[PDB]
């Protein structure tokens, strides 16, 4: 398997959700909002890339010791949107997501992945909009698609 080689243009967020609903509901109508810097640090990554790479998101649910599935981001960031549409109230705003894959997998399979961009911390330690350096990035996409059990 080597279809990741010679990527170039690609980015790659750690996305956080304290609520379980919230997931759900971005699987439902391929929506997503992070926070205030959590947006501008997706739509700057989304509008320089300007469609010359994707850029993917790493779901997980904060606590529940497993990622839950992949995004790719698919428009940029919408400011001003209807509010109340998540679990709660604080998202401002708006962007299109495809989910690529919805599976579980343990934060066993990707805990030996670290970051150098934070402190050589676990991937699996990562808080909201986290990004990931394109080599590691790599490791944890071919670990996703590759997990079974
Ligand atoms: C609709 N978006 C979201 N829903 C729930 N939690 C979120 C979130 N964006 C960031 N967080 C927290 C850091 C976990
Ligand atoms: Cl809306
Ligand atoms: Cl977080």
């Amino acid at each position: 398997n080597l279809y990741f080689q010679h990527m170039k243009h690609g980015r790659v967020f750690i996305i956080k959700s304290y609520s379980e609903d919230d997931i759900h509901r971005s699987i439902k109508y391929n929506i997503w909002c992070s926070t205030e810097h959590g947006n501008k640090r997706l739509d700057a990554a989304y509008r320089s890339m300007n469609g010359k790479g994707p850029v993917y998101l790493l779901f997980s649910v904060n606590g529940s010791g497993h990622f839950c599935g992949v995004a790719e981001m698919k428009s940029a960031v919408d400011y001003n949107t209807c509010a109340g549409v998540w679990s709660q109230d604080k998202w401002k705003g708006r962007f299109d997501v495809r989910w690529i894959f919805v599976k579980d997998v343990p934060n066993s399979q990707l805990r030996h992945i670290r970051l150098e961009n934070n402190e050589n911390k676990p991937v699996t330690n990562s808080r909201d909009t986290q990004e990931v350096p394109l080599e590691k990035a790599k490791q944890v996409l071919k670990i996703i698609a590759s997990y079974k059990h």
